[PDB]
């Protein structure tokens, strides 16, 4: 599967739907299959939608990981071609993961085309998506994360054109 | 790699959206061999039924024969149904003629169903409900409109099922 | 294809229907690599687990080994996911012998059941309300119908695990 | 307090249990006016139908008249109703012989099963399937049985109504 | 006997529907005293938004004046909720008047939605979503009529909301 | 509406069902009715059903909260009957509000029948619950939540009895 046009019209395959997390899935390249990453013992719960863009490598050594806005849940599994807004930068135990922030293209979503960056987002929103990422390894054992903070869409492009070059 | 089946009695539909849904619109790409998400839709229209198409078939759309198919409870998007027609929805949008093939079950998969053999077993009050959401789905999308002109029965169905056979074996 | 697994401790298992579910029975096509609607039930119940196969195994009944998961939560119909065995679910139906192993997701998976090792840590009732619902889900469908045995320890599992991949690999 | 209604063709049903529900069993108290956790039940058994009583009537078991009533989606629990019979669920248990009217929503509520005046209209594979459950999800309780003597139509419905209407 | 609250600002309303739903529509009764079946809708539709009324209110229908409320999630039916006005749907329907005052939660209840003061405030997408809605949704009912005319402002939204206290207490 | 039998068996009404919370209901006894408080902004849903019995008054002024497990969740606004397994001792920006921890009566759900102590529960769930607790009003200005900690069935019954008195005056 191609990672898509650019940083405007990417392809993500989703993962984790929004409002889930008590399992969570990882899409199995190799094998062709969703399958089952953990369950979640927590009360917390997605923000938004999850997954990653294929063609990609990330210095986690995974594919780019990808948030997805959008007005109702996306099936685990669905792929769906997206725009970036911007970028959250955080750690966890295992280094840096951030994790771009995006939505819909306008084909697909014209309810969002007047967001068309990190600052058409409430920062209310952004504040539940931190929260979320900063305490969702809270109750799990040697696990742990913490948000830096939000960049711009520029930096989004940078961290996607890099994944890109470092695949292949 | 997907068969469009043995015939209009019995033959194969990939579903692409479940009886309820709509406010995420799915569709299948062969190519990719993913399912993929088309549209939000922004509207309150719902689909009254499953929504999907005949695999290794073609339109005179350009696309896959669409298929409406009524079951007793809605069917996760992605999965591959064996279905018999009892009919077809003639319509127009936009881009012209189009045409619903309506399905249900096959007699193994729902005993159920089994006396429903025709448009004529159906609620009439249920026909209308998918016609009327064919004709409001696209209200508030711009260029775009849509009118259902009628049903018409299983041989219909039969005639443009197997012509759109014939299509996507000459491609 | 997909392998089994390595061990009746640590297997593979690929998700038909999810716990609570039922109403459409579904059923993996190897052949198509679809999921597949395989029958809808007119009885009024719900799967009291999640229910799938072993890919690269061979039961009696010509089908992959059968398995029973217990999760926190319910599983996505077509998800593959890694378990380990409790127990065994003996039962014949109108095709002969198709018992079912009883599995939980392996502990790095599920912290949660890290405590779950066998048949008597789970609940009484549970075994009886699974045992009471495969007695029953084919009522109302004609020349089927299911007897359950009783339940079996871990061993027997493995026996009939490590049996039905030699079936398979034949 | 709430009256049992017009008739036979229009009468009130206090709903307990919705189309599907089960696994939590409501009663309604009219001594606190509030709906109440019966109990939990643990067989995989849902209910094939909404379930309900006519309140102001009394019945055999000292309750007031049973209700089954089919809708095209579930009904909350604690909703009041108005329904018209298509007939009666003849049946014993452990306690004696109990009853249960079978009814959909007035003409006024529900288009949908205008076409639907008597137990002759509907399917005899969901009253097969009704009668099931109520055999069968008493199952994982000995001793505790239920027999479904068979169903009768909407003139016994209308006897029973308006005896248990007597009774109160 | 509750009261229609404190001002357009700040009043009570009984929820009904919740947004999302509406394939059952409920209506509470206060003379019993219980959330009671209304109708079920056939057509393939869902409201856009919670909806209820304020109690202690007449309108011209008869019936206490309706409201369209906003908020985050669905709200369960049954479930009374401090709102304040944004501005009304005026529209007529078979029998007459029959507009709808859209509210969003008090600033305590929903620091979310504190920006949110006016129409404007509101896309014009949500707007038109809901008023298509009210259009279409009695299409499949025999006898049944709806116009929807317009939007008005808060200011519009008050007048109605007060006409209609003094018609409740003039009886 | 009384508080029922005694810790053993008392009555509590549910105002926020197990897995939800995204509203956040609260009753209102004075109008009779289930409102809404506010919309939560985190992305948590409760652990476990929440409510408060009936006829008492804790510190903060309201009636004592309650925190119910069940096989499924239980619809707002539903009245049942409990027994309490012991006490989450926690205080928040009221102060000291502690929430007692039950399950149904043995008649209501015979597969807890077994279940009597905290010690019963998976430490894990208990966790769940404390965290939720600690973390749900992170986002919401002014408010904040320290759990104490568990204590025992003895400890819930001081606590209960003590709700009784203040109710009574
Ligand atoms: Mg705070
Ligand atoms: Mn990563
Ligand atoms: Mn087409
Ligand atoms: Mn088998
Ligand atoms: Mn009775
Ligand atoms: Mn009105
Ligand atoms: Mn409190």
């Amino acid at each position: 599967v191609s990672a898509g046009k650019g940083i405007d019209d990417f392809n993500v395959i989703i993962e984790i739907p929004a409002n889930g997390g008590e399992v969570k899935y990882e899409y199995d390249k190799e094998l062709g299959f969703l399958t089952v990453d953990r369950f979640m013992p927590t009360s917390m719960r997605y923000p938004c939608n999850y997954g990653f863009v294929p063609s990609t490598l990330a210095q986690d050594g995974d594919p780019l990981d990808v948030l997805v806005l959008t007005p109702v849940p996306v099936q685990p599994g669905v792929l769906m071609r997206v725009r970036a807004l911007g970028i959250m930068k955080m750690e966890d135990e295992a280094g840096e993961d951030s994790k771009v922030l995006a939505v819909p293209v306008v084909k697909a979503c014209r309810a969002y085309e007047a967001i068309q960056s990190l600052k058409d987002i409430s920062s209310l929103l952004l504040d539940a998506i931190s929260h979320f990422f900063e305490r969702y390894k809270d109750l799990e054992p040697n696990k742990w994360a913490k948000v830096k903070g939000w960049e711009d869409k520029e930096a989004a492009k940078k961290e996607f054109e890099a994944s890109i070059v470092r695949f292949k």
